[PDB]
């Protein structure tokens, strides 16, 4: 199941593209740490661009687990699924409408990657209806042909939870 | 969605039911086990049975839930009405997938007919599989929203189209 690829860490979530990488927004890392998930910080390379990190670890932290492909966002149009766990422990996917690549003042802040738009819309006043400022790092997918897509990870949100911004790599 | 709507959902037969109260219980239909003489420990003979198609209603003649609260049933929802569908899955693991509600429909699905309330899901750009979609186990799993201050039953899940967004709710 793509739900096992997303794993609780620092004040949000990140996601298993593979046994040796693993992707996250910037914001929710730990800023003290010498190791994660048992490896020497020493033993990882970081890959970061604005909200998006890419870890690469020396050894398969996910042996159990398949690569998937990774791309720079995606078409306009798509509609992809944000992939929300919840301390609950309820798995939320949401449909999100994707728009341009841009930077979007979102409660105060500038923040650049992919817009989105959610399905359910007008509201939730119903936390199973939008984000909370919890869910950060939660990927962003979609299938094509036989294959699911990783494109980012969700970086921000309006005060509704219903405009969106994935972070994306490059 | 609260814990004790979550608590209200009890495994059953090939899928699901949910307790609207003390003494009532709802399912869907083909979920039933079809020789099954007694249910939580009591006879049949002491249980009334309202069924219409793909709906059934449990009614006991004792408290089999008195940790629980009536909530209220009603007979689907709304046109546009945003529901969560309460399923669960290996592991503890809870999914209330969005369904925005539509018209009452029959229907050809798998090849089997259907009837109740018609709904899509809101959870991607189609809900093929498991991490996206319901499969036949999650039948009889309940369809909720939320009103003004409250929370609302409206039916019970009773099929889905396997490449598609559309799903099913079996009314009273
Ligand atoms: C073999 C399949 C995999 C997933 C399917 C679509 N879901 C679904 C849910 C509930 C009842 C039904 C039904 O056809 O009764 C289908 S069908």
């Amino acid at each position: 199941t793509l739900w096992s690829r997303v794993t609780k860490f620092g004040s949000g979530w990140g996601f298993w593209v593979s046994p040796t990488v693993f992707i996250t927004t910037t914001h929710v890392i730990p800023t003290s740490a010498k190791e994660f998930f048992g490896e020497p910080l020493t033993s990882i390379a970081i890959h970061r661009a604005g909200e998006f990190t890419l870890f690469r670890f020396s050894k398969k932290i996910r042996p159990d687990l398949t690569g998937m492909i990774l791309e720079e966002g995606c078409p306009e149009g798509t509609v992809c699924s944000v992939l929300i766990k919840r301390d609950s422990g309820e798995l939320l996917p949401l449909a999100v409408r994707m728009g341009a690549i841009a930077s979007m003042r979102i409660q105060g802040r500038l923040v650049h990657g992919q817009s989105g738009m959610l399905l359910t819309g007008a509201n939730a006043k119903g936390m199973d209806l939008g984000t909370i400022p919890g869910d950060c790092g939660a990927p962003y997918v979609y299938k094509r042909a036989n294959d699911w897509v990783v494109c980012g990870v969700h970086a921000a949100a309006t005060k509704s939870g219903n405009t969106v911004v994935c972070a994306v790599q490059a």
